[PDB]
């Protein structure tokens, strides 16, 4: 019925596609107008922090289409397809790696591929966990709420928005930026290759199945993944990181059970 509201359980894949009454939200909690240009709507906004970490993560809809960020003509960098991570970062991955194949004993270079995915799944529980969901620990400044916005609030106010989902590279090279230069700093030239080329595939993998755990009817070994990510959605944010594991959940005791509460 009403999608502002969390459930313990999570409801039909149907309701989550429902589209929102704009008005009669923007009447009922005073939040953003659906309506209307979001972005702007939040740098020119009175709002407090406690509110916004608290309406941000309650999901709405808007509908068949994609909701309005900036209303002007900056508003195509805002629509990021999923098939945009994979042919832009793949044939990076291959020629990093296959460099480190070509100067570098092959088998020690493939194990730093692996290390260099592994190194991802956990830098995917960091970011997840503490960048992506800074929240109660967010400044009172409306810049603040409009770059977490950027980053993963837009994704949970509208989760069923097929454009919204994966990191647009513009984001995404500002993101690397740090660890790129860092692993080429410590490593060697060619462990770094491979190791970078590594993670660079782990965040391909770790995009692809983010948007294929809402958008997709998996095969079944993924769908208790699917179950478990969308209750990080549907149920309680303060778990529930690992979206492509959840064994980052057990290892720092994050994990979303059956018997985990709802949030505030
Ligand atoms: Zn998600
Ligand atoms: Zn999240």
């Amino acid at each position: 019925f009403d999608s502002t509201t969390f459930v313990k359980e999570l409801p039909a894949e149907e309701k989550l596609s429902i589209a929102t009454d704009y008005s009669n939200d923007y009447k009922k909690h005073k939040f953003l107008d659906l309506n209307r240009p979001l972005l702007m709507q939040i740098l020119r906004s009175d709002f407090k922090k406690d509110f916004y970490v608290d309406q941000i993560h309650r999901p709405r809809h808007y509908g068949k289409g994609s909701a309005p960020l900036f209303g002007n003509f900056l508003e195509p960098l805002t629509k990021t397809a999923w098939w945009v991570v994979p042919v832009a970062w793949l044939p990076v991955v291959v020629y990093h790696m296959g460099v480190a194949l070509k100067n570098m004993n092959q088998l020690f270079a493939c194990f730093l591929f692996c290390v260099g995915v592994f190194v991802w799944t956990l830098i995917e529980y960091g970011l997840h966990r503490f960048l992506f969901h800074f929240d109660d620990w967010l400044p009172e400044s409306n810049i603040a709420f409009a770059t977490h916005f950027l980053l993963h609030g837009c994704h949970h106010y509208l989760p069923m928005d097929k454009y919204r989902l994966v990191m647009p590279p513009t984001l995404f090279v500002i993101l690397c930026a740090p660890f790129y230069k860092l692993v080429f700093a410590l490593l060697p030239l060619y462990w770094a290759y491979a190791g970078f080329a590594g993670g660079l595939f782990g965040y391909v993998c770790y995009d692809e199945c983010h948007f294929f755990l809402h958008h997709s009817k998996l095969p079944p070994f993924m769908r208790k993944l699917k179950k478990y990510h969308l209750e990080h959605h549907y149920k309680n944010y303060q778990l529930g990181f690992g979206v492509t594991s959840w064994f980052w959940d057990e290892v720092f005791g994050t994990y979303l059970g059956p018997d985990a509460p709802l949030s505030k």
